């Protein structure tokens, strides 16, 4: 069903992620963590602290789709575990700011050809898979573009609930 999903997403606020690679997005869906250069950790640090769910929606590079959904569990920290990401030719790990668990609500991809009906008023009323990397997407859009995706019957939201 997509109640508990609706639930999660009620009064949440989405961003656009990009990876330039899988590699990375894999790493995140194994280890549930993401991270950032520093202008959108702080964006992302304050919308934590704002908002019921922050959801951090996932598209590769060139790829031409999404790879899937999560919501931040924490704001960003240091002195973990290191993650041994793939970052873009002439970025040190040192570039990225702390890393933010995450709790993944959609592992599974979706087309962009199946979003070309959301469009976005925080870029200007363009089509959703339009963005910066960290670019805000607006309620509504961020929802319907969420419901888009295929259920991820793996997954159970009962754990993320818990969590708000
Ligand atoms: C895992 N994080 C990245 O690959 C990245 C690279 C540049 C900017 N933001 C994020």
């Amino acid at each position: 069903g997509t109640s508990k999903l609706k639930y999660v997403l009620q009064d949440a606020r989405f961003f656009l992620i990009k990876s330039n690679n899988h590699e990375n997005v894999s790493l995140a869906k194994a280890k549930g963590v993401w991270s950032t250069l520093p202008v959108n950790e702080k964006k992302l640090n304050l919308a934590f602290r704002s908002a019921r769910s922050v959801i951090l929606i996932f598209s590769v590079r060139e790829s031409g789709k999404f790879q899937g959904f999560a919501r931040l569990s924490s704001e960003s920290h240091h002195g973990g575990s290191p993650i041994h990401w793939v970052l873009p030719a002439g970025m040190s790990a040192k570039m990225l700011g702390g890393v933010f668990k995450i709790d993944w609500i959609c592992r599974r991809e979706l087309p962009f050809t199946k979003s070309a009906h959301l469009t976005n008023p925080w870029n200007e009323h363009k089509p959703v898979k339009i963005g910066r990397d960290g670019q805000e997407i607006e309620l509504e859009c961020g929802t319907q573009l969420c419901l888009l995706f295929p259920p991820d019957e793996s997954i159970d939201l009962y754990q993320v609930i818990h969590k708000m």
